[PDB]
């Protein structure tokens, strides 16, 4: 029974629940239910998108499903089962180009402070942030975040300072190497034994979420605002650390072992066998066990809890407390074009989709076509001295025959291969002209805009905010190169950040650049050149050169 | 018998296993049966691309 | 019990070395990539899609 | 077009295996190489644990774009000496100690204050 | 990736960390230099291309490891071969010699090496490794205590 009065809770009837604990696991179980229930026809869309992009017999089996409710009633049982790649390319062309324009360089986010006196921790902050995103191989989880983003339009990270993603300590006993060369008096039992302090993580600071396992709330409009639910796959050793630490309350360490066996998303093993790993098992390790995590809103009957983070274990709530983050949940959702009812936009794929089909449908009914097409063939009417047998070519070879029009070629007739490539032409035409991908600049300019401001800033937000929530003044010191009381209220306020991307070295260039304007123009008659504060112009231009210590470049 | 407080463990169960060396084993050999068999046909994939 | 970061040498179905990592940076191996997907720790190739 | 495909093909295969290997590689250096040998091994004339090695004893690896990198820094620092200097009530209150200390140890020298008297 | 020989760099976190940093540095290049990494990484970027996966194992793995021997051997002292010339007669040296058993750097192949299918980053997963290794090798590992339950 969890303590009401600890969340932000508003009592909306005469008789409360009689057990809470219940009460919140079916209704956790009942919206997971409603969530996968309402976004069937979108998850079927992001599977045959993977599909198209993806080149394989079994996507082009899975594409061939999908024909009758894509492009209507047509015949699509070609023997030829090529695909084109146009999708692949499309994905992989936006991809380059949103990486060049996000990652243009190694400095590509600043930190701005709001209030003028904390530039100092700002500085801190973003050299901590720098390395944070260097040792959580951060790029690799957004190529693949982005990459799913762009086939699906919604895509999912996991930012560190999760349960499951803080480092621990441990003890270990090994044989300590002291020599590099070998000799014949090389004995391991006579090397000195040492235990060893080790740190390490179970899972990656930074990960990229698969979008069949990661649900949101169907009414919502805001996808980073909006309820979230979370299957996630832990293993008995996890779930007994959890225990043993005391996260996990309302579950038998000795229970874990018998309780149910992760099942695998049909979606994900479709995903899965596009890329040819069976992820069905003989055995699933009989390691991992189904976790449901919960973040949001919890509605009940007679009191309704706000911003609270709840895990369950098959049908037992076996955590649940208010949100522990103050910048929110440390999922952050990406969308490609928002659309105003619907968490999940519209990917780059799903305009041209059934285009994508109708020319690997084109391709290949003329490649069947053209097989037949292509083969020269003759025609030999019988007679008494021309032999089958003996109508063979041969470089000037003689047929002794009685008659002239014996053997005869086959006339083949006019070949409407022309219509076939024209069309194709103009539904390749049509599919760069509608992706942006030819203007073209002026698409991929609004597509990266739109995905550094939602994506990569509301990122850096969030683990800023995080870390000046969970980070300490001397490890902070020793992780940036350098030689803390904050409440949620002050935090927004006065120790404020503005997270902005590569644009911070214009910004610098611009803000330096008037100042010497000013001082140009100002500097060439003597009766204004005196009125000059030299004090503030130097300060000022000193503080936005860029510098990391720019006060120790003022004597 | 591997010495388990010189590793990073966690007690999962309330009775270990009799004879480590032969449970790693087999839980060795599973492991290389399962992941070379979960795979066959992205293997088909690299030798017709080789090809 | 479950065994965390360890290094294994089997010869025939026998366990000749068990041992915890001697690395601190991980295993010496170093796995590469092309084209990562969401599910898979198998890349598409340049080849692959054509 | 190709250029941008290759170029994104080869930023994801540096940060990738280039990096991970050089990672892999100092740190299991740092591990394994003491001292004398690693001295004796290269031009020149240790007790760590995990944690630090983590924190303070921590080396970041990049490419060849370090030429770029440390260009821009000098040049971020000669453009405000520049300016600078062309107006005298500022120009005497610069700190040129630490200017050109950052600038030859950024100039991509092997023992850069083997230049400074 | 290599358009000249300072291909890579090392930027401490510690600015106080610099001389460490450029002595690692070093180091790096010439093991580099001396593990011939740019053939292995060469087949390793080949076969990633024609796969979309590789793998490559790097140095300071027990069967890359160095290690010392003796041999006996006779030194020609002189530079011509003349009439009197018999190598009988040459200087026997005992010579204490260096080598290594399996290369620093080596591209391993796709077949041989398995990850773990459910795994989603291909260098926090489950490694596993077939390895040709000689009964010498065996032998020596027996010898140097690093296998322990085989005869």
């Amino acid at each position: 029974m969890i303590r009401i009065k600890d969340f932000n809770h508003v009592i909306t009837g005469r008789e409360q629940p009689l057990d809470i604990n219940e009460a919140i696991a079916s209704y956790i179980t009942s919206r997971y239910v409603y969530f996968k229930d309402a976004r069937r026809v979108a998850e079927e869309t992001w599977l045959e998108a993977w599909s198209l992009y993806s080149g394989t017999p079994e996507a082009v089996d899975h594409q061939r499903t999908q024909t009758i409710n894509t492009v209507g009633e047509v015949n699509n049982d070609w023997r030829h089962r090529l695909n084109t790649g146009k999708a692949y390319e499309c994905i992989e062309t936006v991809h380059g180009y949103l990486m060049g324009a996000l990652f243009p360089n190694r400095e590509w986010f600043d930190l701005t402070p709001n209030n003028p006196g904390y530039a100092n921790e700002a500085r801190i902050i973003r050299k901590y942030l720098t390395k944070k995103f260097n040792e959580g191989k951060f790029r690799v989880s957004f190529e693949k975040y982005l990459r799913q983003l762009l086939v699906c339009g919604y895509s999912v990270m996991a930012l560190p300072w999760r349960y499951e993603s803080r480092p621990y300590k441990y003890n270990v006993t090994i044989k300590r190497e002291e020599n590099e060369y070998y000799d014949n008096s090389t004995q391991k039992a006579n090397y000195r034994t040492v235990t060893e302090n080790r740190v390490t993580r179970n899972a990656p600071e930074f990960e990229c979420l698969d979008v069949f396992d990661v649900y949101l709330s169907p009414t919502s409009n805001d996808p980073n605002e909006s309820d979230f639910i979370r299957r996630i796959k832990k293993t008995r050793a996890d779930i007994i650390t959890a225990i043993k630490r005391g996260y996990y309350t309302d579950i038998d360490p000795y229970d874990i072992v018998n309780m149910s066996a992760y099942e695998v998303n049909d979606r994900v093993d479709k995903l899965t066998s596009f890329q040819g790993i069976e992820t069905n098992h003989p055995y699933c390790m009989d390691d991992i066990i189904e976790v449901v995590e919960y973040w949001g809103d919890l509605h009940l009957d007679g009191v309704s809890l706000y911003d609270v983070k709840a895990t369950v274990i098959g049908q037992t709530l076996v955590c649940c407390e208010p949100n522990p983050f103050w910048a929110g949940k440390p999922f952050v959702v990406g969308s490609i074009t928002e659309l105003p009812e619907t968490p999940y936009s519209v990917g780059l794929l799903q305009p041209n989709m059934g285009l994508l089909h109708q020319l690997n449908i084109i391709t290949n009914q003329r490649c069947d076509n053209l097989e037949l097409a292509i083969d020269e063939m003759w025609t030999l009417v019988q007679n008494s001295s021309l032999n089958p047998d003996e109508v063979q070519v041969a470089p000037g070879k003689v047929f002794l025959v009685d008659s002239h029009d014996d053997l005869r070629p086959i006339q083949r007739g006019g070949n409407n291969f022309v219509v076939s490539y024209q069309e194709a032409g103009l539904l390749e035409s049509t599919i760069d002209r509608n992706t942006g991908t030819g203007a073209g600049g002026n698409r991929l300019s609004n597509i990266h805009r739109h995905i550094e401001d939602t994506s990569l800033m509301e990122i850096l937000r969030r683990v800023y905010r995080s870390a000046q929530q969970f980070v300490t003044e001397p490890e902070m010191i020793r992780v940036s190169g350098a030689k803390l009381e904050v409440d949620p209220e002050s935090l927004n306020k006065e120790y404020s950040l503005e997270p902005i991307g590569a644009d911070f070295v214009t910004d610098a260039t611009k803000y330096v650049r008037q100042r010497m304007d000013f001082i140009a123009f100002a500097s060439q008659i003597p009766q204004m050149a005196e009125r000059l504060n030299y004090e503030a112009l130097l300060n000022d231009v000193v503080n936005h050169s860029g510098f990391d210590d720019p006060y120790s470049y003022i004597v």
